[PDB]
């Protein structure tokens, strides 16, 4: 689709209001709603005007204008809205400068891919994330100065097998750990998952499938198509808009937090990836799990760049509480085939080379995307170029102090990038000012504020001391 | 039906989503959803991708990577979906060999029904479970340290003939033992139960009839025809699965447990079954009850087989509280005609010979049908071959130590299986390894658990000490 | 007093009940009461039986019995008792030896004064704890899987002006950080600490204030004067006694935990210290704040040990909630006269040397005091032997960079242990056993179980993500 297309499209249709959707740096989507009359050629190009200084991790109060600059490739109707709204994905422009904004995420995931096929190694990058989710019926969280709670609810919660509920309690609650993936009535979600799915197909994301997830109280997941870099993280941003969103209709609230229930399975955001040329698989080859030495090379930078990687791909405190050594990994640095208890996994294709990809499994979705993916890819790149040797594949279950290990902390993971940065920065791609802004807005955010807030589990173990 | 006839189905009637369903070792109804084009000629042959390690009693997580292969013949329309939604019954591929997978209940079940064909005895057997169920208005359960509790409750419960119900009490709640078969009001399922027979029958099960069961409190019985050992025990799911959802339609819940209700009737699944040969029955003869000496054989080895049989057929310790002395029995082994106390009953037929067969009914509706039917099989075919006579029938109601006993606990039945199993592994149909992962998976989560926490009636026998 | 006049104390008075009293490796005190007969001459020499496998951190089940051996000099009338007891303080003795057990702490504590006596730098050494605490109206503190949560409650506390009390809400409720020390109505713990500190010095311990703290919501203090190494732990565990005792006489609650208050004063145990020989004291000098070369040196070893000296006097998780750069110190690795931001204060004293000490700031209540201040006499003692330059003092407020900093947490206090332990056990006093089960049961209990639970704030951070 072209700038006149899509005003042709609002012409036609008689569409009143424009709404353009764009990430901020931590990865929460940010909207504006427009007049149909507001969004002309121009639009496309010089962008529109908004507060660079309101949004997180952006412009100071002196130098505030920014524009937002939609891209037509991304123009569909969003459902959520009463009256026929046109949504579009945007990219941030510097109105000083008239060049894109190095702070724009969504413009530091194009420059990865402008860096990819400026090498000749590819000309394409697929990226097919997976991220598990919980639905939820209720959320309630506060910390004052003499408290600190949170209760979350579900009715497949395994917790309210006991609880009078209204007209009355229909049992069929999953147990920990054994949500994946039994039928009704057990599974409460089928008929709102399935409307996940497809009302984010018509929204443009490529859809594959779904299930229930591992854990009871409504852990799911929604299975998609690889995209092209840019593309999946557009593809990853609309699918956890969607998911919120037909929660909200049905009275439900989801979270894509790591752990937000202790004991049983967190939320991780397991990212497949793959380097392909002249529309050919450069993955397949004849070495380890039918893969090419290039292959093994970007494993071989994932792996040793996989700490500094955590600071964007597990960017929470949170993120910590899911990769903790054993429940349920991966925790331990190194590639296999088939073992899901490694950081790099190496899906069984059926002999197809189209299907060649190696599967990263520390991230999880408190990730922004496009920070994620083009850093992935980076340390990938680096990783081929350097040429990085992954070591030799584990292919067990679970001496353990021999494999190198991933952060404990997010201040760890944020050490870890102050350490190893210049296969980001050195590109071009992240530039030494965002990389050192994002260690800043995570240690004063997130890691200080948490150190200074007692847990109640603390009470637990000190109260009688 | 075909792989070509689903897809034309699918392309036809513009199916978006595809519902593949598969049985867990224990006996659950597993579940993935796919969006239509990821179902294509090869899902039929290689099978569809997925974790083989968060399933109960399978793979190990670094050997996790296992297919689903559906079959054609069990698509159907899934009415529970919203969205118009085609369900198949799939059996599991190895993706590192190729072949069946051994601890897959639906191969094991496959193979007992090519093993009958490999002897030259029969080339059919056909197999009629009667499963009872509970339908229970409300449940709630639990067990915590200083607690331990469950409260199951129904309209039709005798225990709430002097209860405020919302306006008002309206009587009619059966007696104890008193619910086979009196008409409504007391009766209050029998529009229900019309709509369970009726939706399972537009699923592919051939349907028979239904009706209130002995119990008080929502005690039921839906009666469906014979099918060969996969189709029965496909069958039985698809039975399962409906009501259950019926049920939860009706915001009400379902449960198969052998003993949910103290001082009451049981659920028991009675089954039913027959060796054929060229479209003839051998169970027809001029013996006792109008059997062949085939038919005398086959019970034979039922009977022998019998405490061995039940770790498979009666899989709880649940189970153990039906199957005791006197509430309803079968507790003695012995066959008989017309007597419904024996373990092996000879319905009478009406001189009909393709009507002559066996009713074992020691068996309850926890088992895995896949297993249960194969099993008794194995037992009936080493009768025919060993050639184990069964006795003389015992044609009374309540010297009782005479008549060899089935166990008493879900241990003891895995005592026999250890003991007696060559009848099952000798055959190839159950390996040697899921026979042990079989006891070994009971003790562990089943067992030893329930020989951990104190019972309620115990604080009645022994508060006072 | 003697193991004879104790014997004659409990016949003259007919006492019928002795309560002898032990601390654990953690810091917690644990009793066992014997009617008068049981007690003779031998329970002063080979002590009395017990199970020292279900104490934390002593002897496994296979190595269990243990004894008792009471100090007679201990001995006085515990008021908590309805019948009149007699109450003693014990060291642990090994029975399969006969020697004092080297993981008895209060046996660690006498090896300390015994080694200092040994070196002839001094005979005496002089500690001086403060203990502050909080005093709760009610505790509710909770962690399942689906929750975590904590409410901690006082009249006094801010967080209440606005409620609803019975008959009425009387006002005069101190301001966060403003509780040091307006009169009544605002501190409403004038009597009960006067109980506190009337009824621990009719127990031995040497009384000589008592306050309100500076956090609003129960924060309260009383002070205690110095006494020998192995006496003033003794004073500690006695002090923490009277204090929980007198607040659970009164129907109210006690916590010696660090940060119970987010955004109010922590609750620290400062802890003076001064070295004597031939009744003189040895930190009296014409130095730095009116020292001698000597209480420098003895600084310069507290502040070089300090990070390892953190793993006995801050054990705990909470305890880097009250240790964190800011609120309210001492982070900084310091020593300065007045200055109540440094890790190490010199006192001014009246030009008295009688009066010259140290303050080390850093400890908290949470700590074992046998184990906390043999570790610091220690450091102390290395110090003066090394003769470790405490560098020079920093007389200043709020480049920070410059100064050494505290672990900022427990684990990194563990580290600085195995790091730095030589001062300790080459000494003889901690064993190399003690400090590596030290380590293992704080990582296994504390540092662990702490990683896995869902922090509350996590919610308020990342619950949209
Ligand atoms: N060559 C490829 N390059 C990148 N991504 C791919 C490639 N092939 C498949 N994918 C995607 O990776 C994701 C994987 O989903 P799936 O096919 O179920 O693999 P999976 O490993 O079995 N999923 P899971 O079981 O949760 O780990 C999908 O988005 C696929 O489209
Ligand atoms: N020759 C046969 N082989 C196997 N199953 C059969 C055969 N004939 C009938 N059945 C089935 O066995 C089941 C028996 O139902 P039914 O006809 O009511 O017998 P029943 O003994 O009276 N039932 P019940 O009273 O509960 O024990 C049905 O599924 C029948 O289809
Ligand atoms: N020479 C000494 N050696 C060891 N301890 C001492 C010595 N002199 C006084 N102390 C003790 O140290 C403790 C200090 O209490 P205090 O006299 O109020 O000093 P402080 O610094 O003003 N207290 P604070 O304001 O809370 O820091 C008391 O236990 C004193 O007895
Ligand atoms: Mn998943
Ligand atoms: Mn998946
Ligand atoms: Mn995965
Ligand atoms: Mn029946
Ligand atoms: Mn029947
Ligand atoms: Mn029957
Ligand atoms: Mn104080
Ligand atoms: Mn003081
Ligand atoms: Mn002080």
């Amino acid at each position: 689709r072209t700038p006149q297309e899509v005003l042709k499209w609002i012409q036609d249709e008689n569409i009143k209001i424009i709404d353009l959707k764009f990430i901020d740096t931590p990865g929460i989507w940010q909207h504006c709603s427009f007049y149909y009359d507001q969004l002309d050629e121009n639009s496309f190009t010089e962008g529109i005007p908004f507060d660079g200084s309101s949004i997180r991790g952006w412009k100071a109060i002196n130098e505030s204008d920014m524009c937002m600059v939609p891209d037509p490739n991304t123009a569909t109707i969003d459902p959520f809205c009463k009256e026929p709204t046109l949504s579009m994905i945007c990219s941030i422009k510097e109105p000083r400068t008239g060049e894109w904004y190095n702070r724009d995420p969504r413009t530091i995931a194009a420059k990865a891919a402008e860096y990819l096929r400026g090498t000749g190694i590819a000309d394409t990058v697929y990226f097919g994330p997976e991220a598990e989710f919980f639905l939820f019926d209720d959320i309630r969280f506060g910390q004052t100065e003499n408290s600190s709670y949170y209760f979350a609810d579900s009715v497949e919660g395994r917790w309210n097998t006991g609880r009078e509920e209204e007209g009355g309690n229909l049992g069929y609650k999953p147990g920990y750990k054994q949500g994946y993936f039994p039928v009704a009535p057990t599974d409460t979600a089928q008929d709102i998952r399935t409307e996940m799915l497809l009302t984010m197909a018509a929204f443009g994301v490529p859809i594959e499938k779904h299930h229930h997830e591992v854990a009871s109280g409504g852990q799911n997941e929604l299975g998609i198509k690889f995209d092209k870099l840019v593309n999946s993280a557009d593809n990853l941003m609309i699918y956890k808009y969607v998911i919120k969103n037909v929660a909200k209709k049905y009275g439900k609230t989801v979270t894509f937090m790591p752990k937000p229930i202790f004991n049983d399975n967190g939320s991780g955001m397991h990212v497949h990836q793959s380097l392909w040329k002249d529309g050919q698989p450069l993955f397949a080859g004849d070495k380890y799990a039918g893969f090419s030495q290039m292959g093994l090379w970007y494993i071989g930078g994932i792996l040793k760049h996989a700490p500094a990687l955590l600071a964007f791909t597990n960017p929470t405190t949170n993120s910590y509480k899911r990769l903790v050594p054993g429940f349920e990994a991966p925790v331990n640095l190194a590639y296999s085939q088939g073992n899901r208890s490694a950081s790099v996994r190496i899906p069984l294709s059926g002999g197809n080379p189209k299907a060649k990809r190696l599967e990263f499994r520390c991230p999880d979705a408190t990730s922004n995307p496009y920070l994620a993916f083009a850093a992935m890819l980076c340390a990938g790149i680096d990783g081929i170029k350097n040429q990085i040797d992954p070591g030799e594949p584990l292919d067990v279950d679970i001496e353990l102090a021999k494999i190198p290990s991933t952060p404990g902390s997010l201040e760890a993971a944020l050490e870890a990038l102050e350490k190893d940065h210049e296969f980001l920065t050195g590109t071009g791609v992240f530039s030494p000012d965002f990389v050192e802004s994002w260690i800043e807005y995570k240690l004063d955010n997130e890691v200080n504020p948490m150190r200074l807030r007692p847990h109640p589990y603390e009470f637990s173990l000190y109260y009688d001391c």
